[PDB]
């Protein structure tokens, strides 16, 4: 699946990077969801091609996920850092400066990261039901709705039961359920992704208000009215916590935003962008 | 001032309904906020150009406001329910069906109350930094930043003191201010308006959250963040109250959104309104 996007690769500080990318203009890189089986391809490949009209749209693999290098996890920490790191360095790999970004829950706890790190790489921030203020307590308190993407068992059952609570009103395709279930179950991915998520359960995937209030550029906050994973009322406190941002709640709408109102979401950020 | 609109006329009920009119196609009526010298044409002068390129808008002043009649307060009580009557008659006595409808403040408890008590006539609703949830201790918790509008003086620097309080980055001409000082000077306005505000600090502008979940057609709720008035948090609760609802906060941006950042207001309404 998702063939119709070139799969390229670069060294990234020695884990080596898979990415697709599309169209021409400035640089506007996505950063997909952290649970079991996501990568860039399958995140945003219905939004690829309506980005790819007015910009060059990328994205990326983020370590320990679908074709980027996995390190074992007996000598390679599965921190945020890391995460926030490893996008950093793609950035500059790639040579691109001034950049849109938009990450999706954890992919949106790395893009956050990396404007708080490398605010100089980046111009504007979408951040997407994303998870920058999720404390370990929150983690233990919405265990139940957390339980399909943290304790993944592995079956195709597992994977459905993913998408079903990453969602409201979308069924996705048997080929959507398979390719990530598959991608799910390399030894090295599934690894990565036990270390990965016992990680986030610990520490959490979060920044202080006053780590958030330091943003320097333009922010976007986008939220699904219904999402259980990061809930409405924390992407609410995001907008809140952020002096600067735009703050977007999509009705009908679970996690998935940018899956379940492909064009509403395409729309709202190309615009957050200039280009429309 | 604003003698680039046509005034026109109708009879609403008995009431002697001032409005103004541009463009052609759809039907889309704002309703202006409930200060002191408030009017359609003062409050939607800078949206209605844009608006009009796309749909019939039209802007009626409420009765006790601008030049609707202002029935004797010692024989007409000035109850949320009597603007609401009268936005309802107004809307039959046009003619018009299937409308989409903005509401600023009381002009939003209105839209509002219209739209609850008369919906097959409302396609679409906006609620713009609407008075729908302020209850009579909200008035008084609120009763600093209130003040300027409540108990406003009929001084210049009492409207400057209305206008300041309305906005966070936005100076209003030398023009802007006399216009509404000389508007809230009329001896008929200005007993209305006091009965106005006096029910509203007695009784609130406000719906319950049963009421505001059962409004049947799609709802868009805007409001600026740093909005003194009708607080954000309140602007959040009727996103979070309203099912169907869209929510769009505004950043660097109080009160008067569509006066802030009138071209942000008219993209996000006629988006909504399906004309883009
Ligand atoms: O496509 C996906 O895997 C996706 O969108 C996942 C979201 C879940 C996620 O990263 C998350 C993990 C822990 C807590 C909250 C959120
Ligand atoms: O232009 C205006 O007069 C305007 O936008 C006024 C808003 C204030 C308003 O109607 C209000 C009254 C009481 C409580 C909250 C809000």
């Amino acid at each position: 699946m998702f063939e119709q996007f070139e799969s390229k690769f670069i060294d990234c500080d020695g884990i080596r990077t898979h990415y697709i990318e599309m169209g021409e203009g400035d640089p506007l890189v996505l950063v997909h969801g952290g649970g079991a089986g996501a990568d860039g391809r399958s995140n945003f490949a219905d939004n690829f091609p309506i980005f790819a009209r007015h910009m060059r749209v990328i994205a990326y693999d983020m370590v320990g996920f679908g074709q980027t290098d996995a390190p074992d996890p007996a000598g390679f920490a599965y921190t945020q850092a890391a995460r926030t790191d490893h996008l950093i360095s793609f950035i500059k790999a790639l040579g691109l400066s001034k950049i849109c970004l938009i990450g999706n829950a954890m992919g949106g706890t790395t893009a956050c990261g990396a404007a708080l790190k490398a605010p100089e790489l980046i111009d504007r921030l979408v951040l997407m039901g994303a998870a920058v203020n999720i404390s370990p307590d929150d983690m233990v308190a919405n265990r139940d709705d957390l339980a399909a993407v943290m304790s993944y068992d592995g079956s195709e059952e597992g994977m459905r039961k993913i998408i079903a609570a990453l969602t409201h009103s979308y069924q996705p395709t048997d080929d959507i359920v398979h390719y990530r279930h598959e991608a799910s179950l390399r030894p090295t991915t599934t690894a990565a992704y036990k270390a990965t998520m016992g990680w986030a359960k610990q520490n959490g995937l979060y920044y202080s208000p006053e780590q958030l209030a330091s943003l320097t550029m333009p922010v976007l906050v986008l939220g699904g009215k219904n999402d259980v994973m990061v809930p409405v009322r924390k992407v609410i406190d995001q907008i809140l916590a952020i002096p600067q941002a735009i703050g977007h709640v999509f009705p009908n709408c679970g996690h998935w935003v940018m899956i379940e109102y492909p064009e509403e979401f395409c729309t709202q950020t190309l615009h957050f962008f200039g280009k429309l």
